[PDB]
């Protein structure tokens, strides 16, 4: 046990509405490392997970570790942080966004720890599905290594089920997937033939909220958006006149498009859709005074 492991496990862990964590809006910057792992802790304990598979706590806290220590500090945006916030926003949508009743638990399981390993061991955008494999084979090698089993309490069709849900989540977050599956997902939903009983739309769907939680720093209050862009800028240059309008191009060509598609699959979900069109505007803004 190293230090940190012993003050994790032994820490009480906050109410969910006192961490802020069912907020769309919630931003990390004033967290330390420890409390985003509390946060963590809380998700996990929240949709019931903890009960319901029956982790044992000290299991779920070397997990969360092993988990942040295998991303990079020194990769100003694909880090623990990113990974966490992803997590955050998949809890939000799961529960302010009412998405859990729509799911099965072992969905729910394998979007929780998916949203959290799906950038493993990321070295920036700019140093050299291939990187979605990579982020797989370190969360499954994670997930086996002793003391981390926090899958141990599932039977093995369980086990294997939830495996691959995790997989294709974690594939599902190549934005070049992502454009490739999302014109069949608006076209259903375009159509009202969207439905989430049929096998082939529901994994279509767990997809589409990947990459929906991926992406959700665009969806942040402008403030934090602002900073978050600062990140993403600084990794994919150092790894200002054009930005703006960059970003407009990302946010109309990615984003717009899946957050309305995914309030009307869910319209507890309007808060991403409508920080998505406030930032968008903003940027505007800016890209007009160039
Ligand atoms: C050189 O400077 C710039 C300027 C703009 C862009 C375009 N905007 C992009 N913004 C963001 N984020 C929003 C805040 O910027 C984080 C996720 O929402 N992710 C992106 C972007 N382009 C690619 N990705 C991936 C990392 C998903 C790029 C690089
Ligand atoms: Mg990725
Ligand atoms: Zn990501």
């Amino acid at each position: 046990e190293t230090r940190e492991l012993q003050s994790l496990a032994a820490a009480v862990v906050p109410s969910a509405q006192t961490l802020k964590i069912t907020d769309f809006s919630f931003s990390d910057f004033e967290l330390s490392d420890l409390e985003t792992a509390l946060c963590t802790i809380r998700m996990f304990t929240d949709l019931n997970l903890v009960q319901n598979f029956q982790m044992k706590h000290e299991v779920l806290c070397r997990w969360i570790l092993s988990v942040k220590k295998n991303y990079r500090k020194n990769v100003a945006y694909h880090n623990w942080r990113h990974a966490f916030n992803t997590a955050q926003c998949m809890f939000a949508a799961l529960k302010a966004g009412k998405i859990q009743n729509k799911l099965t638990d072992l969905e729910i399981l394998a979007l929780l720890i998916a949203a959290l390993s799906h950038d493993l061991d990321h070295r920036g955008v700019n140093n050299s599905s291939i990187m979605e494999h990579h982020h797989f084979d370190q969360c499954l090698m994670i997930l086996n290594s002793p003391g981390n089993q926090i899958l141990s309490g599932l039977s093995i069709e369980e086990y294997k089920t939830t495996l691959k849900i995790i997989k294709q989540a974690i594939l599902a977050t190549d934005l070049a997937l992502y454009i490739k599956r999302r014109g069949e997902f608006f076209e259903l939903i375009r159509k009202n033939q969207f439905n989430l009983e049929d096998p082939h739309q529901k994994e279509l769907f767990l997809a589409m909220l990947m990459t929906a939680c991926d992406l959700s720093a665009i969806t942040k209050p402008w403030p934090i958006q602002q900073r978050i862009a600062e990140l993403v800028a600084t990794e994919f240059f150092d790894q200002k006149n054009k930005i703006p309008s960059m970003q407009v191009g990302f946010i109309d060509a990615i984003c717009l498009q899946l957050y309305e598609a995914l309030t009307h699959v869910s319209e507890d979900c309007f808060p991403l859709l409508d920080g998505c069109r406030k930032n968008r505007q903003k940027w505007q803004a800016l890209a007009e005074q160039q």
